[PDB]
């Protein structure tokens, strides 16, 4: 399919000769606009614009393109700024990103403080937007500076395209920038002005992006107060509840600001938000995976996601959900990459019988010893105690591997059940408070009968020979923990 | 193929005794004249020079050709100087080499004080270039005092040929000279003073070679900031991509500097440039390594790249390649010398299934075995924690030798591995500023919930069992690195 590249390839080169032929402004003007139109119909060709378009802009890295856009974006006339920036918007790809990253850094500052034009303003929040998408050094010393001011102010602004670029800008600060990022932008009110752009009725695609960056803030537990203050998470459920991701996905075709897809990256940033045990921002998670699993079966790549390992979160979802709207999102999304439904599993895990373990040896695919565990009488309370000498010999798991397996399995449900039968400390709250995987270790401690308050004067081997707790980090990390009262 | 050697030796001889019995100075300079054709016709002899060549070199070692070469480079007229270093720069093979370094030291540097004879100044510039070939403690000395100064005057000059010289010189000076070397080097300014001959777009080689040199010092991660700052990294990717290397290989032919190709020790040098973790050196490395792959496979010689190791770098980095002219590079040096080309491995190994593991195990030509991970459903995670005794018994690897061939291809594919699905802490960034290799306990430490924040509070014991670092160094170098936070 690289016939468009021949096509291209031979007309982009002129256009940048005459670009840099260019001195004079209308000339500039000119060849902007021409490689504008060319960047533009690169990205918008149909089901193969994403590669194509990367092709043009490493084209346009070689020559020197970047700094020749740089050149002409410090230039004292404001056409060249406007049509400059458009064209680099459009090319910030993870290579350019670096490299704007590492030299051009300073002046998008300084013409980011020309908050007064407007078409401008919307170039500029495109390119610090595309800056954000970039690593976390970049984030700290671009956000803290140049990253507040002007996004809160072109988000006090009325502008539509503008404030959706500034929404996706925070939405990428909170994604690829740090736990002090994100407390810094909490800090900076910036949950309180997103509230209005996620109350702001008029566009759907403004209030999603406004939920998703309050969620992925959300998911920081150290400045979750002022956000949940900020009145969003409540809005953030009705929203996603109320859209339909079937209509996303008819939509945005004719405002094609992911109609061409979304790239790995940002999905793989957004899976997290599965597994964030915030309802509302695995809300949002699930509907932009579902958005993004239309278009792309629309275009008809399904291998993407699972290299990016949505497919086990989605599942995970789908056997421990509690919510309708979540499970709702999770099978629809399951169903559009064309993969199985699980069924929910009963979560009182401790109170099993012979019937639900069977269902979950068949659910988690190990048929071959069902029969064994049917033999065994295997229920609850001893699946949650099951050790590795049982499962080898006992239930003839001869193999290694099988019994990793298996013990990942268990692991996942241990994590995910509820023993609310047995446990009254609330222990699993507790120990998930610290680390949410260490809720696998619950019924241990449950079966040793330790109890919060019996937690300060536990030791070391008690913690691996009666719990079972084999990690010693865990068991170093839970005494530290227990040692504070 | 003695038959030019027959040829040689008797002129050679009759040469030097002519110019031993040579007490005039015209009679001095006809000896030089002769001794200096029989050097380059012997130089240039088609596809056999190199040998021809070290064998006149050892019959001038002999005879105290050496020697009588440094007394008429003693001599007050300017004419027997510039003949004998114009026969000593060809001469200069390593033998010579260490002998001048331990004989000709300070006289050679003091006159290349005699800076004003740009004729002369070529010479002594080919001189001292071969000179930095040698021991790095005879560089620090050498180099310290006369190389710096000598090589920034004769760029500030404008004779291509000297330019040229003293870029092959820094270029050598950067490579076999220490880390301190190259910080001293940079402290003399020697990045900015490179960069307009970088941009002096009249050579290809004297950019090439500027462009080497500026890379090899960006490989040291001490002095690398000013190395940046010197802007000539921005123009070395466009020059590679722009460049070649089929183009490198019909020209200079008649440009000889390196037609017949390039000694053994200078690629050996190059090797280490591609896995630099710096795109524009191994840019670079790949550009010269294709370069000289072309010109041996028109002599016909691939078994010294062989012997060097430059197939293992080229393949890996075909395997693990994210950018086009890194990959286009190393693709076309690998088929110049008729090897396969690996097929790009797909980098989310944590999020790998069956099929990826196959796949793999296929490229790595461990076929015998693929049924048997198709048994034990190995996949990406089980893959990256698999153990030694897990691969001997289920997977029925008895040999230790095929297990150390397993582990090490499985440490390869960890070092060169994205965690990005896994971890969030970037614990796989901080390894690698650690040490590249330490990338691969990356996943481990992953498995173990281990982040940057608790890395102070790990001990010995946690790193050998849950996060099975069996190095006692490696384990030692991690906790000594995490204890300062
Ligand atoms: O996520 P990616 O594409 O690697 O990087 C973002 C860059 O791509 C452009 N873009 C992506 C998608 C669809 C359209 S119309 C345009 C953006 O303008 C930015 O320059
Ligand atoms: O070749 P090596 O061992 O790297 O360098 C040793 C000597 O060989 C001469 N030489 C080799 C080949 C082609 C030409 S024109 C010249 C150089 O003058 C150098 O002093």
């Amino acid at each position: 399919v690289q016939d468009a590249l021949e096509r291209a390839l031979p007309e982009l080169q002129q256009a940048l000769s005459a670009l840099k032929q260019a001195g004079g402004a209308r000339a500039v003007g000119a060849g902007l606009a021409e490689v504008f139109q060319l960047v533009e119909e690169a990205w918008l060709l149909p089901a193969v614009g994403r590669e194509v378009a990367q092709g043009l802009c490493d084209a346009i890295r070689l020559d020197g393109g970047l700094d020749l856009l740089l050149r002409l974006l410090q230039a004292p006339e404001l056409e060249t700024r406007v049509q400059a920036a458009r064209l680099l918007e459009q090319i910030l790809v993870a290579e350019n990103r670096d490299r704007v990253a590492r030299i051009g850094l300073g002046v998008i500052l300084n013409l980011a403080k020309e908050r007064e034009p407007v078409e401008l303003a919307r170039s500029v929040a495109g390119i610090l937007e595309h800056m954000f998408k970039h690593s976390e050094e970049t984030c700290q010393r671009l956000v803290a500076a140049g990253g507040l001011d002007a996004v809160l102010y072109w988000c006090r602004r009325t502008d539509p395209a503008l404030l959706r670029h500034c929404a996706l800008a925070l939405g990428n600060c909170a994604l690829h920038g740090g736990q002090a990022v994100q407390r810094r932008m909490v800090e900076k009110r910036a949950a309180e002005w997103l509230f209005p752009l996620a109350f702001s009725k008029e566009d759907e695609l403004l209030r999603l992006h406004a939920c998703l960056a309050v969620a992925v803030l959300a998911t920081n537990k150290e400045v979750e107060r002022e956000v949940e203050r900020s009145g969003t998470l409540a809005l953030v459920e009705p929203l996603v509840a109320s859209l339909d991701p079937g209509r996303f996905a008819r939509c945005l075709v004719d405002a094609s600001d992911t109609s061409q897809g979304r790239g790995p990256d940002d999905l793989q940033r957004l899976v997290p938000l599965l597994d964030s045990n915030r309802l509302e921002a695995q809300c949002i998670g699930a509907f932009y995976l579902c958005a993004e699993a239309a278009i792309k079966s629309l275009q008809g790549k399904t291998k993407v996601f699972s290299d990016i390992g949505a497919i086990q979160s989605l599942k995970r979802l789908v056997s421990y959900s509690t919510n309708g709207t979540k499970s709702a999102l999770a099978k629809r999304a399951l169903r559009l990459l064309g993969e199985e439904v699980p069924r929910p599993i009963l979560p009182s895990v401790p109170s099993w019988k012979e019937a639900e373990v069977q269902t979950w040896l068949q659910q988690i695919g190990f048929s071959k010893y069902c029969e064994s565990f049917r033999e065994q009488q295997v229920d609850g309370d001893l699946l949650l105690r099951l050790t590795e000498e049982e499962l080898q010999t006992d239930l003839g798991m001869k193999s290694g591997i099988t019994r990793k397996r298996f013990f990942r399995e268990l692991t996942e449900l241990k994590t995910f059940a509820n023993y609310s039968t047995c446990d009254r400390s609330n222990l699993a709250d507790w120990l998930g408070s610290l680390d949410p995987r260490f809720r696998q270790y619950t019924y241990g401690l449950v079966s040793c009968g330790l109890d919060r308050s019996l937690l300060h004067r536990v030791s070391e081997q008690q913690l691996l020979e009666d719990c079972g707790i084999h990690l010693g980090v865990h068991r170093a990390r839970i005494l530290t923990a227990a040692r504070e009262m």
